[PDB]
């Protein structure tokens, strides 16, 4: 969205590596605006028109939304070199990678909590009427506070049978992916359907075959996942409903007590 002058940005250092570029945190001080923390992407010299295009484009999707559970954006950097995409910054980066370094580390309160604000973010995105394509823990970055959000506007485990198939994806192949997504979080980073291959993958779930509930999962939990992982798409719930449902849990934490 919004043009930055570079003027306005000091970065810091190298936090991570992007397929366009390095990764940056810095400062962010616009004029009459509090300086802020904030992340930035970088385009590596020497790009072509379409890298340059590609790379942009991840901001021109994330710029038409707007949710605490959507990565923010705060603007780009085009006039000037090199190219920059300025969005807020994540402490704890990718929810994967964060989930493998505390494995067993958090209540089931916690991820609950952590999967309650992924729904939030796609019931935003669904109603927006946005198809992410693409959900999978490993595109969900993670703060100080522990709240997830919804990253990479720029799979065959994390994709329903019939996006795979007929490459028909909607809202309710995103509910599937959201489902592998909770097996993710409650497995701490384990990988979907461990070393087993893509094919493999495709022949199990035609056998019917369903990812096992997770170790200190909750059957509660499990089920929801089962539900996410309908064959038939018009029978999985709508990410509203996945929102309900987490919500209830928290009501009544002994709902969560059976195993
Ligand atoms: N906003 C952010 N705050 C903190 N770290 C980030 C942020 N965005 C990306 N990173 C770090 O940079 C890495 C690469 O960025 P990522 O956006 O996942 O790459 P790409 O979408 O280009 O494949 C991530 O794995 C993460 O550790
Ligand atoms: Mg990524």
């Amino acid at each position: 969205s919004k043009e930055i002058d570079i003027s306005c940005v000091k970065i810091e250092q190298v936090i991570g590596a992007g397929e366009f570029g390095e990764v940056c945190s810095g400062h962010l001080k616009l004029p009459g605006k509090r300086e802020i923390f904030v992340a930035i992407k970088t385009l590596k010299s020497g790009y072509t028109e379409k890298q340059r295009r590609d790379f942009l484009s991840e901001a021109s999707i994330m710029g038409q939304f707007d949710h605490p559970n959507v990565i923010h954006l705060e603007g780009v950097v085009t006039k000037s070199t090199p190219v920059m995409i300025i969005t807020e910054f994540m402490e704890n980066g990718s929810l994967d990678s964060f989930l493998r370094q505390n494995d067993g580390q958090f209540t089931v309160i916690q991820l609950v909590g952590m999967l309650r604000g992924i729904a939030a973010g796609m019931k935003y995105l669904a109603d927006m009427n946005y198809v992410h394509r693409a959900l999978a823990a490993r595109n969900i970055l993670v703060n100080s506070n522990l709240v997830c959000k919804v990253s990479d506007f720029g799979p065959i485990r994390w994709t329903a049978p019939e996006a795979i198939q007929y490459r028909k994806f909607t809202s309710a192949s995103d509910v599937w992916s959201y489902g592998i997504v909770m097996w993710e979080v409650m497995s701490y980073g384990e990988r979907p359907y461990w070393d087993m291959t893509n094919q493999d993958v495709i022949n199990a779930i035609e056998q019917d075959y369903r990812l096992p509930p997770p170790m200190d999962c909750p059957s509660a939990l499990h089920q929801l996942m089962l539900d996410c992982w309908q064959k038939d798409r018009n029978h999985r719930p709508k990410f509203g409903q996945i929102v309900n449902t987490l919500d209830k849990m928290i009501r009544n934490p002994n709902s969560l007590k059976a195993m």
